[PDB]
């Protein structure tokens, strides 16, 4: 069992095809996702060619150990894929049709910049290291690339499973390697975020702003500070479902901007009381009345500013 | 070892039967469940047929590698099932009776719309890919489909384990595939939710409404805000035991509706104090007295509205 | 390799014996426990008979694949046990003495009704499916059933590891199956619960009752509400270490009863203030003075009522 | 492949030696720790003896399957060790020198009585079941027992890896068993506890005592209660990193004693206010002034009492 | 299959080379990281040498079991690496060129002293134990040591993957062992820490300092205490993402220093109120006015002191 010799001096083209059966467990923090799929391979091994008329048989079946099969591996995987050979069928001309059903945990980076209104492009890289006798090149059999209709990724909308037809062939440790890119495009289901996180986070912020329609320092302190504790409960809840990014996220920006609205609200509450104690409530009431319009306006504008920078 | 040749031009019917031994680990967030069961298969392999008289035995045992066994796989599984072949018996006419004991983590979507008063239909899909020589079709042997009496799924009531007798035969990658549906119907045990989550969540909401039988702004602020913090503790507790659904859940609706009752309560508390400070407590007391009846009524009606829309 | 033929028409008795080496990881929420033990089996396979004069050895050793060994499996396990064959010894008559050391995660339901003062009976079910040639029956070798002295299950006291000597033989999928029950009786170590959960939970409840020796509504509100937040912290801590039971637990009952004592305390605090504001502190002080005795008495009686119903 | 026959009627001594390469993952709650080590075995198999002058080669190498190797197993392990045979060397007299590199999760109970100032003795039990032909006895080759210099157990100081030279030979299920004890003595690195848990826990307790230099009930209530909520946050943090012990721990004692200092502080705060309202602040101020000295003194003495009982 | 005999009395040099494909899962608490890489080995086995003329081939492919391959293992790993042999090529002079693709969880200690502005040096130790026949020595083939461009370690910047060319040869359990050090230098991505943890932690500290521009004890108590609760929420969040170090970390120092600023702030708040009640607000206002400058100054200086000691 060794590679098939070439007719002329040409490299062996292996026709690939991934058909997704299952898509599950997309870990945002770990930037991984689990996949269960069919892997279909096809090459020309002339040593296995036969006559169809005299044999009576049109297609010949083989066991994996009986024939030479190319060493196809995934690049961005945690461990080696759990493969179960489905079928090996040889045509009269010597064209092998290999099929296996695998399962693997794929390592694909995610861009959290527009979270939770973000979209992602998941990658599945097929690689084949060329042997000494002859060079091995990968090819996409678009007929054998797909996904079933039931394939559901919890909390995500699956757009398209496509493959970059042209492989990226390169030199690695003195040998040629043919690499293929299978792209799974997805968009996040941002519905749940609005009633669970966005709106409650806004209510607690507006509750803090009732301190502008009050002169009671003790009550105002309780208002701005207590809601700030509620806001801490919400920030810690969101920042845990996300990994530590070296960039600003859309959520992260909002979360941080809100922390300033709590700080400036304390400043106002402190100032209003300081002037009241300093026997000048004509000065305090004017600031407090300005804040009634200033805080919602500056908030609404700053959100438009951020939404523009991010989308 | 190859498929048995057909007498006429008919496809091979394989008689299936799943008998549940164990049902455990139903992950709501991951929409999975673990199963430990018997898988029983039966087909007609004429090449194995024997005259009982000459052989001197009316049953023939075979090791898996000795005879041709159909490649039966599960569709909605994480990895390939952990199978242990129990027995293979051949009757005189060549009817094989295969039995194995497997364990697999099944991927079955759950509908959380009526949670925790929801019911579910778990699926176990058996699939067989037809070979080149002949086509393979799946069949249900209702005599061999069941579950033992001890089978308990923690926090759920097991209704029925049944199978859709008619398989869904279709074409996939130019080959025929026969798919079978085993349905495990379950209903949730919603008892624990009432004393642990529902009632305490209602008490904290009613505690906030005592601010209608009080004129003290500082006390009212403490009442509505503190209880809101308690409510945040309960929402975060529930939304973690649930996945991020692109639809509204019965719990999610209630949870969100309660967040409004806290917001409107702050508005009232702010208004009552604003009028009191503006030297018109005849206006404030009338609103506060109205809210004493308005809040419980609007809450009870809104709950009837939601319960109607959801059930 | 097939079962030994019977002398007369009798079933094959297999002498079982489980000797616990390790007991660990009792997951209350999952109702599982890990075990590491010796499994000892014994049957008469006359085919393996030998003359020690002609063979030279008094007792013959064999590799698992060389001789017929009964397919003994556990019923209530997650996956198939991790077995390592220790020794196989055959005596001149053909009496096989099999020993293996296994490890398995056992699925045994727990009754949380009297938690954390509950006791449990863990089960380990041995099963053997009878072959077509002859019937297989399981038997208990009480000499080979035990546990070592060091065997410790963290947070539990191990009472006894015993076996139901009479197997439950029944019909399953056209064949006979002999089932054996190994019972591991345990009682929970409830010590830690008193200083960590019970007493702190009582202190925070009594702290709320200081609102009966105070007329300050603003202080009383802070007292009853803040301690309620502390109580929420403790309920969520306990209800997480427990699964969602369709029945009431001893802890669950107490936890819920305490939530009422917080609710009724708010009512009192609201009433006392309402009467004080309504210029009748002779009415308010009488209720507040009654509550000083009413709350500890009703609590003490309700605990006796619950403890009676549960024990 | 069977045990070597004895020269005179003596048992086979197997010279053991464990050399720790890695020590990691000490789970306090689970009372486990992971180990990666060399296991070195040595016995006299006269059947493998050879003439050194005639053969020409000093030492002869063998594959595991070629020669008889004793079935050495670990007692206190979760699953069977992950062993890779390093080398098998046979001297001319027939003395076998076996070496393997294993990795295993060890189950060793921990004594939390003096936590986090506690020391532990981890155990690694080697066992060998004696065969029918002859008895097997374990022996310690102190030259082959050790640990490398880099071996670090996060948060612990490794004292000594020693072995009890005398094995505990006993009868189990009719056969003799030779058990050996490898002890890994460790002491906890209690540094981190002081700035992270001990001191912050003391600050929050002292902050509650500022209520003795104040007559404001509303402020005192906020002081004692808020700091109690902070203390609950710290107790829940510590009690989670620890398992549920049927005995009192040094930390557990302190934690509980602090819960009393919070309770008695509330009593004082309630009393001081009750007397103030009852028009006798000469009585209230005297108690409050006494508690300024009483609370730090009783705390300092009670800590000396506990530290004495525990150390 | 035994080691190749030496020409003269020299040890066998094995030319190593690690090429990182994947770098992921750097567990700070566990001080581990997962790696997926190519391992390339090269030695001179004269017994495999051949003439290229009569062969008609420049290279000879071998199966792992066919030829002698050195027992290369990793020192600082949890379990034995998951290796898949890629290719084994033999040149005419007998120089073997071995390549495998492995995946392993590496145990490398981390220095948290400068966290989260810390840098790390990850180690991958290759070891080979010398056989009885001849000694084995490791060597670095710098041509075969690298990493691909896509290699990303979430939250870290990968500086350089280099190897210490000189192996550390030493005696262990009466045999020579050659050890090699592969160093992966990384620096933390400290960006996320500033908007998520550092700045919010500073805002809550400054919010507590508004108690210097207020005379209301009840408000000041609420200010300092509530923000202290927010600070506890942040300390517990940071100290969990870190292991228990027997040394002070840069974060740990800050965290602890902040706990003092909260304590001294309570002292001030207590003193200001005590003097106010003791009818001397000329003394209280002077301290409160001093604290307005004292607290930001001492904080700014103490941070410069710590930053100097740590960097
Ligand atoms: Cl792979
Ligand atoms: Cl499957
Ligand atoms: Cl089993
Ligand atoms: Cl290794
Ligand atoms: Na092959
Ligand atoms: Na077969
Ligand atoms: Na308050
Ligand atoms: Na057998
Ligand atoms: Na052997
Ligand atoms: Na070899």
């Amino acid at each position: 069992v060794s590679p098939p010799p070439p007719i002329a001096d040409e490299p062996l083209t292996v026709n690939t095809g991934i058909y997704l059966i299952e898509c599950y467990s997309l870990d945002d923090k770990a930037e991984t996702f689990k996949v269960n799929a069919f892997l279909s391979l096809s090459w020309k091994d002339r040593r296995l060619a036969f006559d169809p008329v005299r044999s009576g048989v049109r297609v010949k079946t083989y066991e994996p150990e009986a024939i030479w099969i190319p060493e196809i591996r995934f690049v961005n995987v945690e461990n080696a894929r759990d493969a179960d050979v489905v079928d090996i069928s040889v045509s009269p001309d010597g064209t092998v049709q290999y099929l296996e059903r695998f399962s693997a945990r794929v390592l694909s980076p995610l861009d959290f910049r527009r979270y939770p209104f973000d979209s992602q492009t998941l990658h599945i890289y097929l690689i084949v290291r060329s042997v000494d006798t002859r060079n091995i090149v990968l090819a996409v059999d678009l007929e054998k690339v797909g996904k079933n209709d039931d394939v559901f990724l919890t909390g995500w909308d699956i757009e398209s499973f496509t493959a970059v037809v042209k492989p990226a062939n390169f030199a690695l440790e003195d040998r040629l390697e043919s690499k293929l890119d299978y792209q799974l495009r997805i968009s996040r289901q941002y519905f749940s975020y609005i009633p669970n996180i966005i709106l409650p986070m806004l209510f607690i912020l507006f509750i803090s702003w009732t301190a502008f329609w009050s002169t009671s320092y003790e009550a105002n302190v309780t208002l701005v500070v207590s809601t700030l504790i509620a806001h801490i409960a919400f920030c810690i809840l969101v920042e845990t479902n996300l990994p530590k990014t070296p960039y600003m996220t859309y959520t992260g920006a909002i979360i941080f901007m809100i922390y300033l609205f709590y700080f400036v609200a304390v400043i106002e509450v402190t100032v209003q009381h300081y002037l009241k104690v300093e026997s000048q409530p004509a000065r305090a009431a004017s600031i407090t009345r300005a804040s009634r319009i200033a805080f919602p306006v500056v908030f609404l504008l700053a959100n438009i500013i951020l939404a523009f920078l991010f989308f």
